[PDB]
């Protein structure tokens, strides 16, 4: 139960944000607009990139003396013409995830044949 | 209420999946393993990619739904090393994509200030 | 009946904004300032561009509305000195304006003699 | 309250007015056709060109001695397809103007992040 | 009692604003975030900076009477590592410009042999 | 309440105190005047420079528990022409520097769209 509250960043397009408790891990949230045109007709292409990390200390059996960190990252990213429908897409990476959530550190990929989106 | 079924495809430990009904609509997951060497000290960093696509016919002037096609997709990304726990990055990433998803596809940014968590 | 948001774009004392509903209509305010000086003095001139766009289907053969896209557009430009009072230059400008907004796609021209104001 | 009459003017597609009581402010009407043509069928590209100027004297400070003028002017263009509906690009542009013409001369460009069209 | 109104920046690290009354009265707001690594560990340091100027006329008679234009301005910096605490430096710095600040106009100053502080 | 001690210093522009207690924590005022020539008449310039530091100490975990020093600092900087009125941009920056006073060492910023001023 915490929250994330925006940091002093630089760039306009991107929004970077601090944990309150821990002011050492981050999130980001960017748009980006494109144009994709097709002889006179043009589209607008919508791309967002939300990234969340924290360092974390490399050894484990070691006496936690400042070991050199490494960056634990989640990321998502969309890309879609404007006023299209994620909305499937989005459930069936969800379902995806889901799989893979649990045993995100653990170097298994279960040999899925079959993915059953709800 | 609908599948994914492993496509007839030669696996590259890259397991691609199409969708049942809609066979258009794909979803690709691949777990890489890379070690990461500072010093003496060597660590096993996983990474995972979930990727979510169809393609949309752009808004055309049609009233049958014809023109172009553009991908639209989405894509989620994990790198930790191994053992790691990313519990809270996974919250907070859950939590900004909560914010974000029904502006996927807006093309225009909202600013907000604070992020809650949990 | 409709607002112009502030479009997900990187501000560069330049603002662009799309219509909510109808996105392809566009319209854009920049104030950009120069130093004119001759001899000894220099004054600062205020110059003000807005300009408001949408795309127009060219009228073609088909029923469905589908040709290519011409941009109309009706754009504002104001450049004075610093401090200067341009009321009545404002004033005469909207008067003719008012006589030529009905021929603004006329191909027509009327040719009128005087121009009342105020 | 005052009038413009038509100034003599050199060029046919030009119409110059200078204001009755002041002849030093001047307001020019220019109508343009051009022609786009794609494949056999062709369009006709009307523009619409109104400047309303008039001499503003430098030296605020000084004894307005005859101080060396600059013009200041106040310019309004129009480019659409033949027999398109300017209306709501121009509904647009009076809504953007209503919010600059305040501070037309005081190089001070507010952060609207939204423009309210009536 | 006036409003210090978000002028249009194209810098998002910095805010600009302008006084309602007059737009030549300005302030700028900016904090700026920097790294130090100090072995396996990288400290976050906070640099704020506040700037509130106006600009003021230098009279001098001549036969024109225009003089120069030259700024007057306050301004405020600050910077220390993450988490620190100065309540007792700002204290300090608020008695001593306490003294200061009736003389800043002024050219005047004297021997202060100790400064109290509350 | 502590009084700041002067410290003997060679330069006489420049008062530097400590305070009596924590004789690490300082604070120097300088007060320096310029000359402004225009035309045939000289303006005086008067810039005044506070500042307040002390050292603080980034603890970070090592075989051998010693960290860097860093000082945290708070200034304060002032130049107008003689005899002008800063009152008011000294009511700005006072009325900001409230809003980021509690946020100095917390590298956390928030949109801010005005500031009222007292």
């Amino acid at each position: 139960a915490y929250k994330l509250i925006k940091m002093a960043g630089g760039n306009s397009a991107i929004q970077t944000y601090a944990r309150e408790d821990k002011t050492t891990q981050t999130l980001s949230t960017q748009k980006t607009i494109s144009v994709l045109r097709n002889g006179s007709t043009s589209t607008r292409i919508i791309k967002v990139h939300i990234n969340s990390t924290a360092p974390v200390t490399i050894n484990t059996c070691d006496p936690t003396k400042c070991g050199p960190t490494v960056p634990m990252g989640v990321s998502f990213k969309s890309s879609m013409p404007e006023d299209a429908d994620p909305a499937e897409v989005l459930k069936a990476a969800k379902a995806a995830l889901a799989l893979f959530e649990a045993n995100l550190n653990s170097a298994f990929n279960k040999n899925v044949d079959e993915i059953s989106v709800a």
